[PDB]
């Protein structure tokens, strides 16, 4: 514990190499993948496959995840939420056995169909998923019955489009995480929220709470999933031109910030969007819907007694890094420190 975990060579080679890849090559690819014809085919085939099994039931498919927000690549999976029976606005604190049952019933169709290959069936994840290759396109699809990802995907799109610097940084840190082999502890989504929070502290992104001042709210259970698509100019937020030197400097400060962050006392909190949000105080700073929810359901409050706390800005009871261990956090912090050193001018 007294020794820093050495930054893996595969990451080191990417950092000391020019960041020009993302600006010139990976960004155009990521932006194209927000919309391609292949997704239409997948959604159609999913409807063709499943609606026979649920003939008299409403059915809609939603695309979400890294491809749809604009930080994906060629090899990314496509994340799909299949809503059977208009469950969109229903929130399940934990995947209900009925929901698992629904997914199990859906698995059979992928095994018997010719256009699909069942790759994996994951019942015991936070979000149970069917992992299946859409053979006509070769795209690996992760199919779930949870609407929240679609909702926070629409928020990230608004953020990325309003402040492209955010998207460049998420592409960079996503690749960094993969080269550091930290994906088992710190997910792409977690680090996306950390980029967003870091830029909120630079007065370049709004607190999400400032986009949900109600006058109306769209809810999934107790969570407010819509938001006002405010002009950044009416928020006084300047929209930066992303240049290689601008991205490099913000990346350097991003890594230095999370290298020195106090994870024992503070949490990453894009909902509040302010510095030094205390773990001991966050639950009283959340609004009436959260307060009422945990009052009646104390067991569903955010998990704060964990090495690393990164709060989802919509599903406010979700610590996205709740799985990070003491040593996983140490590794992340050590890598951030060495990365910042390598990015120094
Ligand atoms: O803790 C989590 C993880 C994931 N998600 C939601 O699930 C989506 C897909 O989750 P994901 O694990 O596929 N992460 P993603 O951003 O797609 O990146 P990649 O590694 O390229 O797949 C994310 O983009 C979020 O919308 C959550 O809402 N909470
Ligand atoms: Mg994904």
């Amino acid at each position: 514990q007294h020794i820093t975990v050495r930054l893996p060579k595969k990451a080191r080679a990417m950092i000391v190499g020019e960041i020009t890849n993302v600006f010139k090559d990976k960004y155009p690819i990521a932006d194209k993948l927000k919309v391609i014809p292949e997704y239409d085919v997948i959604e159609q085939d999913l409807c063709k496959l499943l609606s026979p099994g649920f003939p008299k039931q409403p059915l809609r498919v939603y695309k979400f995840g890294s491809r749809i927000t604009g930080i994906g690549n060629r090899s990314s999976d496509l994340d799909l939420f299949v809503d059977i029976g208009n469950t969109f606005h229903t929130f399940e604190h934990r995947a209900s056995n009925a929901t698992v049952a629904k997914l199990r019933a859906m698995r059979k169709f992928f095994c018997d169909s010719e256009d699909w290959r069942l790759i994996n069936f994951i019942e015991q994840a936070r979000v149970p998923i069917i992992k299946t290759c859409h053979l006509p396109t070769g795209i690996e699809c992760d199919i779930c019955l949870n609407s929240m990802g679609f909702c926070n995907t629409n928020l990230l799109k608004y953020i990325f489009e309003s402040q492209p610097l955010t998207q460049y940084m998420c592409i960079y840190v996503k690749n960094w995480l993969e080269r550091c082999k930290l994906t088992e502890q710190i997910s792409t989504y977690s680090i996306t929220l950390m980029v967003i929070y870091f830029l909120q502290l630079q007065a370049l992104l709004p607190p999400i709470a400032m986009l949900q001042i109600e006058d109306q709210a769209v809810l999934v259970g107790p969570w407010v999933v819509n938001f006002a698509q405010k002009s950044f100019s009416e928020l006084g937020l300047q929209q930066l031109k992303a240049t290689v030197p601008v991205i490099k400097g913000f990346l350097r400060n991003f890594f230095a910030y999370f290298a020195k962050f106090d994870y024992e006392h503070f949490l990453v909190c894009p909902y509040i969007g302010q510095a030094n949000v205390e773990i001991a105080k966050i639950e009283r700073m959340l609004h009436a819907r959260y307060s009422a929810y945990v009052s009646d359901n104390p067991e569903c409050s955010i998990q704060l007694k964990k090495p690393m706390v990164v709060q989802d800005p919509i599903q406010l009871n979700h610590n996205v890094t709740k799985a990070v261990t003491k040593y996983g956090l140490q590794t992340f912090v050590d890598y951030c420190q060495q990365t910042a050193e390598l990015l120094e001018e």
